[PDB]
C-alpha cells in the first residue's frame, strides 16, 4: 500500500501498518483515517501529508 509523508516532521505514515497505538489498524488507507487524526509526532493536521509517488 502507500505511503505518507508529513510536511512537518518527516514521519511517514504507512498504510501497511497503520498507527495501531492511536486506534489505526494496519491497512488503513490515509483517505481512510479519521478526520481528527493527526500526525503521531508532531501533531499536523491530516492536511499536511503528501503522498509519496509521482
Ligand atoms: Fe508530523
Amino acid at each position: 500500500m502507500a505511503k505518507w509523508v508529513c510536511k512537518i516532521c518527516g514521519y511517514i505514515y504507512d498504510e501497511d501498518a497503520g498507527d495501531p497505538d492511536n486506534g489505526i489498524s494496519p491497512g488503513t488507507k490515509f483517505e481512510e483515517l479519521p478526520d481528527d487524526w493527526v500526525c503521531p509526532i508532531c501533531g499536523a493536521p491530516k492536511s499536511e501529508f503528501e503522498k509519496l509517488e509521482d
